[PDB]
């Protein structure tokens, strides 16, 4: 649509313009984080819980034909062996380990279980609930036929060959992706209420998923094989909504990738196009705060829009990408959010897409703030990853000190 106006990221709530990087970082950034927490995603009640324990359950030094070390880590959210946990899978390129250099990392959540990212028969088969839409499941549990069922979204061998570790966690370890899933999620025990319905500003699945990414980063900071200052957080679609909210809240993430995150991710909500606030909240009432429902059919009242979420990543490199046929995500709305975030990146001396309108397919545009659109439907393809790997080579924090 063409009948909206956006709030200016560089004007504070009180009307005073943001003229320097220090004002952005110390005043405007907290102001915008609070607006998103209260009105959109809900409040993250705390970060790392006390007594988080990391247990390496398996470590294989000759995975993928010798190309990788594969570690499985249980990240347990409390010292009691009964405490809730999540299962992290890490592949690290053996070429980099052998050189005794710490590897940079791509970290993102997976849709249907760690065993779906690669056929590798040694990955632990998740025993947690999975959605009916997961390929090759039965009775909401994974089967052996589900191994590698999502490998098309995870070019592990290529990422490793280019020098990067691959870390992942099943989103459903943190919040099962079902409308009732919060009652079996992190939110059900982390600073939980004594009873009754969740409060208007209480976080939902996207907040919980984002929090899990930050807990994975807490683990990576302890692993001698990796450089936890060089972690690119990425996600596809609903898990890209989570990646953006994680990268915005947690400035330790060195680079952020939104692959087709759409509504409530990179796409402008005020631009009424494809999925709308009412449709996302109606179909997925667990994803956002209950407060976000106030904007159902009333996006004009939103005090922020998603360009300000993208701006919260600055000055760190941010990639937003779309698919040409993916109308529901609103590709032009994703691009326009990038353009409306660009002035903040520019304040930090970075540059964004330089063209007038959505670029031609498979021609990325921008510096540390980058956009591309590829042909085809919603998905995450080898072409997307080729562009992300080039971006990481150029813009991920270097291993060398300043
Ligand atoms: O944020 C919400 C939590 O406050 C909620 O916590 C539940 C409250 O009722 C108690 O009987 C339960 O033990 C407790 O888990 O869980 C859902 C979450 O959305
Ligand atoms: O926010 C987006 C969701 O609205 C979208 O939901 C899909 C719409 O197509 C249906 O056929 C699917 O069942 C449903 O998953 O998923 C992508 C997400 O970004
Ligand atoms: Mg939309």
């Amino acid at each position: 649509h063409s009948a909206y106006t956006l709030p200016d990221p560089l004007v504070g709530a009180d009307g005073t313009r943001v003229h320097d990087r220090a004002t952005w970082q110390h005043r405007r950034r907290p102001e915008l984080l609070q607006l998103f927490a209260r009105e959109v995603y809900g409040r993250t009640p705390l970060g790392r819980p006390e007594g988080m324990v990391f247990k390496v359950t398996t470590m294989e030094h000759a995975a993928l034909g010798g190309a990788a070390t594969r570690k499985e880590v249980t990240v347990r959210f409390g010292r009691d062996p009964n405490a809730p946990s999540m299962q992290l899978l890490l592949y690290v390129p053996n070429a980099v380990i052998a050189r005794a250099e710490r590897a940079p990392v791509f970290l993102g959540l997976n849709f249907y279980g760690n065993h779906t990212v690669h056929t590798d028969p040694a990955i632990a088969l998740s025993a947690r609930w999975i959605p009916a839409e997961a390929p090759n499941g039965a009775n909401h549990r994974a089967t052996e036929a589900a191994r590698g069922s999502d490998a098309q979204k995870w070019p592990v061998e290529q990422i490793l060959a280019r020098g990067y570790a691959v870390a992942t966690v099943y989103c459903g370890d943190l919040c099962p992706d079902r409308p009732d899933g919060l009652n079996a999620s992190v939110a059900s025990w982390l600073d939980a209420a004594a009873g009754d319905q969740r409060a208007p500003d209480a976080w939902g699945a996207i907040g919980v998923w984002a929090w899990g990414l930050s807990r994975a980063l807490d683990y990576l900071e302890t692993d001698p094989l990796v450089d936890a200052s060089r972690v690119a957080v990425h996600g596809h679609s609903r898990l890209g909504k989570a990646a953006l909210w994680a990268g915005a809240q947690d400035d330790r993430f060195a680079l952020v990738i939104s692959n087709e995150s759409g509504c409530g991710g990179a796409a402008l909500s005020k631009r009424i196009h494809g999925e709308t606030v009412a449709r996302i909240n109606t179909v997925f009432p667990h994803w956002f705060a209950r407060n976000f429902r106030r904007y159902d059919d009333h996006e004009e009242a939103l005090p922020v829009d998603q360009h300000e979420l993208l701006a919260l990543v600055a000055p760190r490199p941010l990639y937003v990408a779309s698919a040409e046929d993916d109308d529901w995500a609103d590709p032009r709305g994703e691009f326009l959010a990038v353009k409306a975030a660009e002035p903040v990146f520019r304040l930090f001396g970075q540059t964004g897409p330089s063209g007038e309108d959505v670029p031609r397919v498979n021609e990325p545009s921008g510096g540390a703030l980058r956009y591309h659109i590829r042909p085809g439907p919603h998905g995450m393809t080898a072409q997307d990853w080729a562009f992300y790997l080039a971006f990481a080579d150029e813009w991920l924090k270097s291993a060398l000190p300043a």
